[PDB]
């Protein structure tokens, strides 16, 4: 609300200074809602691709950006 001049992305939610956020550009993401874009798993706060407009894990960025040109 007023207090907390703090907001998610995903769900476009007020996200409490209780709960952790990711603070990318400006914008925030529930600890959760932060999660990825292949597995679609809560990273949190670990080894991990942040994309431009997305997320993606070390495993899971790696296969975006390796040896295959079938996509689609
Ligand atoms: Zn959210
Ligand atoms: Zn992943």
């Amino acid at each position: 609300g007023s207090s907390g001049s703090s907001g998610c992305q995903e769900c476009k939610k007020t996200i409490m200074p209780g709960t952790r956020k990711m603070e990318y550009k400006g914008s925030s993401w529930h600890e959760t809602c932060f999660i990825c874009h292949r597995c679609q798993q809560p990273i949190g706060t670990k080894s991990f691709i942040p994309k431009d407009n997305q997320n993606f894990c070390v495993p899971c960025y790696e296969k975006q950006h390796a040896s295959g040109p079938s996509s689609g």
